[PDB]
């Protein structure tokens, strides 16, 4: 009959002796217990050790299963994925199935995952009331037997699926037999772009509830206009024998104290002709004043279900966390108890580089402090439900969180293909609609959403519909189709861009600012995906915010995304090295597109997230010549917990500094006058910086926690005193292949056939293993190589028009190269044309003046020609021999930044470790760069100026040919690049050319100087 | 003080090379101890005749903004014509040049002026590589305006009427010019991209004989 009905080709078939959906339960048979969340002895877990055997397909597996245990079977931890254990490979891919396309149809060869267990069960809980046993996340389709008898069938990977036992159990001990199939119907509703994994990857508990149960309630949260007044309104629903002795009690509490309570013998209000529901009822409890939840704030209240008798005894408890919140859209605006909300998201998958897709407590804990430490107050759950510990963390910790139904069929040709098909209908409702029941009463959970990259397609309209009428307490969301459909409260663009239009046929991204005026446009923006944060990216990050803070409709969005989808593989050696698509033997794939986040997958952070913490913060700043203005954008919190340190210092050097506490009230203003500031003796750039400092600890934060900073610049004395006139001076000695200069234990070698310092000397000591060059191009950033599907390649990508323009090809070409001696210096003069067949790319232009401080002068002018490519830098590039340990410069850090990306950094003295000036990116591109640097020293080495650097082991062109950060290997000396200018990195999105105009070098000309000393 | 700040000399020297002749300079602008602007030049005069002019600008991060950094002189020469490769033919600003082509144009001399009832600094053309005037001939990437008036004398008057012509033809070349904006005309109305806000500035021209 299994073999023979093959539910798992047929989206028909969801399930077969599936329990109702419901919201968490714990039937605890102790009201305090209820109360205080303690664990029940009737919810018991069925976690650890179990029984796995793998098969090509479910016909390989064999009958005798069913009855005992494969001797072949190994023993395996659960929750667990299959191909974190080696069974089969993870698939990384993107759009594209991983299967052929022919719904509803799956290959024969489908791996199918044979776990079992034998436990034990106490007769207690069998002679009375009812055992269910509890899957929270099998992936993707599974029957079960117990004892040998066959109990159910369940699909949706990401919902928790429940089968009564009672009937199926005994005293003593019981075996379960799960098979779970890696492909089913449900895969073509599971097209996320994501690793392709499978198995029991959520938890399995059983339940114990008696024959008279609560089988369902929902929590309802009403207020009056000043939210001094709510009605907190309780829906419950039981099963079993209806008794006139039967009462439910609903009790509300605040702490330890009770605020509030009702009780209410079963028998619902009148609804139509046929008269109410019987085995309902709602209880009705005023609040005055209550604690309001937000993610500034996230006040909970706890409510207690109890079912018991008219006497006082009790048959059952249920209970949840309440937040008094509610969430309207007024006037075209997201409100939050009356607010606007300025949504400072992050889209997050459930991933762990060693354990697949299992998600833990400590990996869950440590995920939210690290987004609230980094400013942000919203999660989208992409794409899918998650871990239920999710909600119940976001409603304590204080995040706002988009949940989203497990719907995703982007690889159909179109998009909505199923979408708008009746047939799947009955599939996809299920998805939205079991959500709803499970996750209904989280106060975390501000929006739903119908899924994600699915078209759009009649079948959402109905499940919008759907929604809004069972719960109206929550605007509903949907992306596909254009972001603005008839299926969406909130224009929700993926990508759309700040100020650009992309005007794609049918599905436009218009410029977000375009958008909320289109005619009859009414709606809120919050983009549901920006600011695609892929290697080396968040360029352009700060046009986002400027506009959010400028437009009230422009209400934020949720960065694409939190966390890297690298796995975890082992060398010869069991070290570890981080893997994307491809390094399974996985075929096709989409390569390193799974690696998408603010944080590697051991949650170290990428550069970018101190960019995301910086525009994301809480406070203002203008500086108005004394006067510091901090203006509030938190809507509810006064500043209790914020003092502001400010510093000036003079290139580096601090002058003063104090402190003034905050005290702002939310969406207000502090003026904060600065004491008259002494003059500085030397020459140079006073700065002033501001930080908030948070003196106290918090459930998400240490003592000393930084929320926010803020430069400006201050009072500049130019230097006007001239260097006293140095004694000595330089000799040159020419031959026919170099211009050599000599000062003391100074050498300067020019070779005169290439045109460039070949060498230098301090002794006998060599300065260089490369001699100085100019470099116009980089090793290319994810972003310039544009690609989001690894078949596809787009002729307009930074990466193909460098190449096709021969940027990486290019060969210097020497135009002129001659010496002269000054009074007091030695002046090189050079001009090297770089062509590429041809056609000339770049003109370089220098002058090398070396005086008697030994100091080297280096003024550089390029021609661009204005028809190639707009070059990725302009700068100088050299292999020193010196291996220094810390790399010192005054500039802007001490992080990594670009020139679209340094609004987090801070100009000051910064000192670190070499290793710290690069940037590990598990797929190997240019990095390291810090902006604004007026001098930089390394070993013996100064240079000064106004330029941009990195500093590292790797060459440009080992980082351009490796395709794994663990394949590096590190050079001999140091590689330095400088540039008086460099192209700005993108990010809007990863696949099309996403670096905006003001950040492309394209001036035609461009000029830089630097000098070159001993320090 | 922009208007009041007089050049004090830090630096001129000359060098005499293979085969031409370099002098270098640096002066400070300053006004009641407070250093404005800095600019660093060298002057290369070669054997073919022509003359390089590289100048450094720095500007004071706090000091306004400047309205344009360039040189000005008053040329002996009065000619009849200004032929130019650049951008015109008519009177263009850096926020006022759409219009404006790129070509070579040959116009009279009091068509590079613009007659404003209340005068004003006027007559400014970008984006120019190559200008003309007489026997002389600049090269580069320029703005320039040439007129018989003074920005001293266009400054002191308030009808162009009550102007006069000089002696000769003065002329401004500016390496950056400041816009000149008109959202209105009660308020700053210069957008911030065309302010001179960088800091340090370079540009260079070449003199030399037609
Ligand atoms: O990492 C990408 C991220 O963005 C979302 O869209 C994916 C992207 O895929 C490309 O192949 C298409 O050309 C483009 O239309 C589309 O934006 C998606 O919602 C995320 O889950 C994730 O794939
Ligand atoms: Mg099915
Ligand atoms: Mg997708
Ligand atoms: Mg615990
Ligand atoms: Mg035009
Ligand atoms: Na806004
Ligand atoms: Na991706
Ligand atoms: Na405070
Ligand atoms: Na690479
Ligand atoms: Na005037």
């Amino acid at each position: 009959v299994v073999l023979q009905r093959r539910d798992w080709e047929n989206p028909g078939v969801t399930q077969l002796n599936r329990l109702a959906a419901h919201p968490p339960f714990a039937s605890w048979r102790n009201s305090e217990e209820a109360r205080t969340d303690r664990p029940s002895q009737q919810l018991r877990s069925l976690n650890g050790e179990w029984r796995f055997a793998w098969f090509p397909a479910p016909e390989a597996v064999p009958e005798s299963w069913l009855e005992c245990d494969l001797p072949e079977a190994d023993t395996v931890v659960v929750p667990s994925n299959w191909q974190m254990h080696g069974y089969d490979a993870p698939i990384y891919t993107n759009v594209t199935y991983p299967i052929t396309v022919n719904p509803p149809f799956v290959p024969t060869e489908n791996p199918t995952g044979c776990y079992s267990l034998t436990f034990n069960v106490d007769e207690s809980w069998l002679q009375e009331g009812q055992t269910r046993i509890i899957f929270d996340g099998v992936n993707s389709a599974f029957h079960l037997w117990c004892n040998g008898r066959w109990v159910g069938y369940g699909q949706d990977s990401r919902l928790p699926s429940e089968f009564d036992l009672s009937a199926f159990l005994r005293a003593g001990e019981n075996r379960l037999a799960v098979m779970v199939l890696r492909w089913s119907d449900g895969s073509y509703l599971e097209d996320q772009d994501m690793w392709r994994m499978s198995g029991i990857f959520r938890d399995v508990s059983l339940l114990h509830k008696p024959t008279t149960q609560i089988s369902d309630f929902h929590v309802a949260t009403r207020f009056n206009d000043d939210f001094s007044r709510a009605v907190l309104e309780a829906e419950v629903q039981m099963c079993g024998e209806l008794r006139d002795y039967l009462r439910v009690t609903v009790s509300l509490w605040q702490g330890e104290t009770q605020v509030a309570s009702g009780t209410a013998p079963f028998g619902g209000e009148i609804i139509d002709e046929r008269g109410g529901y019987a085995d309902r009822v709602t209880l009705r409890l005023n609040v005055e004043n209550p604690k309001l939840w937000s993610a500034e704030i996230p006040n909970l209240y706890r409510a207690v279900v109890e079912l018991h008798t008219a006497d006082g005894t009790l048959i059952e408890a249920e209970a949840c966390d309440v937040g008094f919140r509610e969430v309207r859209i007024e006037n075209g605006l997201l409100l939050l108890n009356g607010k606007p909300l300025l949504i400072r998201g992050v889209n997050r998958h459930e991933h762990h580089p060693l354990h697949g897709q299992v998600m833990d407590e400590q990996t869950m804990v440590q995920d939210i402090l690290l987004m609230k430490q980094n400013n942000f107050n919203a999660v989208r759950c992409s794409h899918y439900p998650n871990h239920p510990l999710w909600y119940t963390l976001c409603d304590r910790y204080g995040l706002y969180v988009v949940d989203e139904a497990n719907i995703e069929t982007h690889g159909m040709v179109p998009m909505n293909r199923l979408t708008d098909d009746p047939r799947w209908l009955p599939a996809m409702s299920e998805r939205v609609t079991r959500m709803v029941q499970r996750d209904r009463n989280h106060p975390s959970v501000i929006i739903w959403s119908l899924g994600n990259e699915s078209g759009h397609g009649a079948n959402h309209d109905a499940l919008y519909r759907w929604i809004k009428s069972v719960d109206p307490s929550r605007p509903v969301q949907y992306e596909g189709g254009g972001a603005d459909t008839t299926a969406t409260d909130i224009i929700c663009p993926m990508y759309a861009r700040v100020d650009e239009d992309q005007p794609f046929p049918a599905v436009p991204k218009w410029s977000i600012k375009k958008w909320l005026s289109l005619p009859g446009e009414t709606r809120p923006l919050i983009l549901c995906e920006y600011a695609h944060a892929m290697g080396n990216s968040l360029g352009g990050f700060a046009k986002y915010w400027q506009a959010f803070r400028q437009y009230p409709r422009l209400q934020g969005g949720f960065v694409w995304d939190w966390v890297d989808q690298s796995l975890i593989k082992y060398d010869e050696n069991g070290n570890p090295w981080s893997a994307y698509g491809g390094d399974f033997g996985d075929t096709p794939n989409d390569r390193q597109f799974c690696m998408n986040g603010l944080v590697f997958a051991d949650r170290t952070p990428h550069p970018a997230l101190t960019e995301a913490k910086h525009q994301q913060q809480f406070f203002q700043f203008r500086l108005s010549g004394q006067t510091i203005e901090v203006t509030s954008e938190y809507l509810f919190r006064h500043s209790d917990n914020e003092l502001l340190h400010w510093m000036v210092a003079l290139d580096g050097k601090p002058l003063a500094s104090g402190e003034v506490p905050l005290d702002v009230a939310p969406q207000g203003k502090q003026l904060i006058e600065l004491p008259e500031l002494p003059q500085p003796e030397s020459a140079g750039q006073l700065w002033l910086t501001v930080r908030v400092v948070q003196p106290n600890a918090t459930a998400w934060s240490e003592a000393g926690h930084i929320s926010a900073w803020q430069q400006w610049r201050l009072a500049e004395n130019l230097s006007v005193t001239l260097p006293a006139a140095s004694h000595a001076i330089p000799h040159l000695t020419t031959s026919e292949m170099d211009f050599c200069i000599e000062l003391g234990n100074k050498r300067w070698q020019f070779n005169r056939q290439s045109g460039f310092l070949s060498q230098m000397w301090i002794g006998d000591k060599k300065q260089l293993l490369t001699p100085l060059r100019d470099q116009f191009t980089r090793a290319p950033l994810d972003n310039d190589i544009a690609v989001s599907e690894a078949t596809r390649i787009d002729p307009n990508a930074w990466v193909e028009r460098w190449k096709a323009a021969g940027h990486y090809q290019a060969e210097a070409a020497l135009l002129q190269c001659t010496a002269d001696t000054l009074a007091d210096a030695v002046l090189i003069t050079t001009a090297h044309a770089w062509q590429h067949q041809g056609k000339t790319l770049f003109i370089s232009r220098k002058t090398y003046r070396i005086d008697g401080s030994g100091q080297m002068a280096i003024t550089v002018d390029v021609e661009v020609a204005s028809d190639t490519p707009h070059p990725a830098r302009i700068g100088l590039n050299c292999q020193l021999a010196q291996v220094a340990e810390r790399v010192n410069w005054l500039g802007l850090g001490p992080q990594e930044n670009y020139p679209d990306r340094l609004t987090a950094a801070c100009f000051d003295r910064w000192d670190l470790p070499l290793s710290d000036m690069y940037t590990p990116y598990v797929f190997p591109s240019e990095n390291g760069l810090r902006c604004g640097t007026r001098e930089l020293n390394y070993g013996p080495h100064q240079w000064r100026g106004d330029f941009q650097f990195n500093i590292s082991r790797y060459s440009q062109q080992q980082l351009m040919e490796t395709s794994h950060r663990h394949l590096l290997h590190a050079e001999e000396g140091t590689w330095l690049n400088i540039d008086g200018f460099h192209m700005g990195i993108g990010g809007d999105d990863s696949w099309s050319p996403s670096v905006s105009a003001e950040f492309q070098l394209s001036a035609g000309r461009y000029h830089y100087q630097l000098v070159w000393c001993q320090k």
